[PDB]
């Protein structure tokens, strides 16, 4: 695929609350959130290349792409929101 899996690192959950609204505007409604090593990770899978770029532009304002792999987060991290992150958050903070 030229389809993209995107995992970003955020110092706090607040970063994911704030960007959540920007993601939904550009048609992103899912995402999985992990907690690991004192930080939050948002994972988004199977993005077309255009939205992948739109998405990386939102996330870059609040966090950094990560070196950690999806195996490490899943196996050793803590699953916070399983596949529905942007809409679970928007329920509350919108």
């Amino acid at each position: 695929d030229e389809s993209a899996d995107i995992i970003y690192q955020f110092h706090s959950f607040e970063d994911i609350i704030q960007l959540s609204e920007s993601l939904q505007r550009i048609g992103i409604t899912g995402g999985t959130v992990y907690h690991y090593d004192g930080q939050y990770f948002l994972s988004l899978e199977d993005l077309g290349s255009h939205t992948a770029e739109g998405v990386v532009a939102v996330l870059a304002e609040y966090g950094n792409p990560t070196t950690l792999t999806i195996y490490r987060l899943q196996e050793y991290g803590k699953l916070i929101m399983d596949g529905n992150a942007v809409e679970t958050i928007q329920t509350h903070f919108s």
